């Protein structure tokens, strides 16, 4: 393997993950120490996945050997001050048990990985497993990519970004790097962050990766993931789930950054839960599905109805962005609200359609994870793109929609019930 494309280690430390995973681990440690969960990951559209499965197993097994070092803990003590000393002391002994927590196999072809255990002990797997599957695929299938290509591609985009910012007089572009989970490799992410820091420091709000926040002295940014809201569907009554999850984030920490996603259910359900006390306490909200213009306008109107000045709140846009989409959003929201763009794939896994020797255009690995179950009960995400609703139990999902007055397609449900019985 080419040392300019791939470092010796895929996972760099137990801080080499999205910061919100550790942060949410604190909240789960505090409130839900005996709650169990099951996550499901599916890798699609890779022929003979039989072949990735060997090196993935080895890497996943290797997680069982990782530990938090005193230096990792010292780093969080200083740079993540809303983490409780008691929680950080408990990390000193923490490790994974992957032979108990992780199963994987081929289902006929896709690669399926199932992660089961306590919520506190399994929550950190998600981005580590996604980064591993991504990078193993890179090593195995895209090893001949020219080592200088990823940075050439980024440099060209950064030139065009700067040029458009100058031309259009945009003064509100802000970038939050969030490409750990689908990076081409940890080396490529490392170089990408180094380059951003060198080229556009004035526009980098920070990175979700704790390890690279350390390495480059960048601010670590977390937003709360959907799984916190989805898990509450099992822990309280479904109708109270989103509201309780909003409240409990605030009581988990003195002053942790509080940015809520709005589409675990729908924007209307979110607005009905996001009362004046919650809207003032939260620093802002994250957009992840559906039209960002309509979303942001609706959120602004909500703040204004509640007498909150939206220019004091932050919108993080994170729905598959590129820089031209981001600049459009900059113009539309200028003067009205604070903004930043949480960008993943476009930053850390973009080879500009580079073709291999056989002429195949490069695309990132298609990979999804979901929280499937909590306390042995189903949980679901609906979102503002309904076609993307996800639940293993179609009766649960139908009931959850009914409790939130979300339109239910009965004919589709009947087909889903008949399918499941077979």
């Amino acid at each position: 393997l080419n040392p300019r494309l791939f470092s010796p280690h895929i996972i760099r430390s137990l801080l080499d993950l999205d910061a919100y995973k550790i942060n949410m681990m604190q909240a789960i440690h505090h409130f839900y120490p005996d709650v169990s969960v099951r996550y499901e990951l599916i890798v699609r559209s890779e022929e003979d996945a039989s072949g990735l499965l060997d090196a993935i197993r080895q890497e996943i097994a290797h997680l069982g050997t990782l530990r938090f070092s005193d230096a990792d803990i010292h780093y969080l003590t200083q740079h993540a001050p809303h983490l409780k000393a008691t929680f950080l002391q408990s990390l000193r002994y923490f490790h994974f048990v992957p032979q108990e927590q992780v199963e994987m196999g081929i289902v006929k072809q896709q690669l399926r990985i199932s992660i089961r255990g306590s919520w506190r002990d399994t929550i950190l797997y998600e981005t580590l497993v996604m980064a591993i599957v991504s990078e193993v695929r890179s090593r195995q299938r895209w090893a001949e990519v020219p080592a200088d290509l990823p940075l050439k591609v980024l440099k060209t985009k950064l030139d065009q970004l700067k040029a458009e910012i100058e031309r259009r007089g945009i003064n509100n572009f802000s970038l939050t790097e969030m490409g750990t989970r689908r990076r081409f490799s940890s080396q490529v992410q490392r170089d990408v962050l180094a380059c951003l820091k060198q080229e556009i420091p004035q526009w980098v709000l920070g990175t979700s990766n704790y390890h690279f926040a350390r390495e480059f002295d960048l601010k670590p940014i977390g937003t709360i993931a959907h799984e916190w809201f989805m898990g509450h569907q099992a822990l309280v009554n479904e109708r109270d789930s989103q509201q309780v999850a909003l409240e409990r984030w605030l009581t988990a920490f003195d002053g942790m950054l509080a940015i809520a996603p709005t589409d675990t259910l729908t924007i209307d359900a979110f607005l009905n839960d996001f009362n004046r006390h919650l809207a003032n306490a939260y620093d802002g909200v994250r957009h992840d599905s559906g039209c960002p213009f309509r979303w942001g306008d609706k959120m602004i109107a909500h703040y204004q109805q509640l007498g909150i000045d939206p220019t004091t709140k932050l919108f993080i846009f994170s729905d598959g962005l590129d820089f031209d989409q981001a600049l459009e959003l900059c113009e539309y929201f200028a003067g009205r609200v604070k903004i930043s763009f949480g960008i993943g794939t476009f930053l850390t896994n973009d080879l500009a359609n580079w073709r291999n020797a056989a002429g195949v255009e490069y695309r990132p690995l298609s990979i999804v994870i979901k929280l499937a179950e909590c306390q042995g009960r189903p949980v679901a995400k609906i979102s503002d793109q309904p076609e993307k609703a996800m639940c293993e139990d179609p009766i649960f999902l139908a009931n959850l929609k009914r409790r939130f007055n979300i339109e239910l397609d009965v004919d589709a449900l009947i087909q889903e019930l008949r399918h499941q019985k077979r």
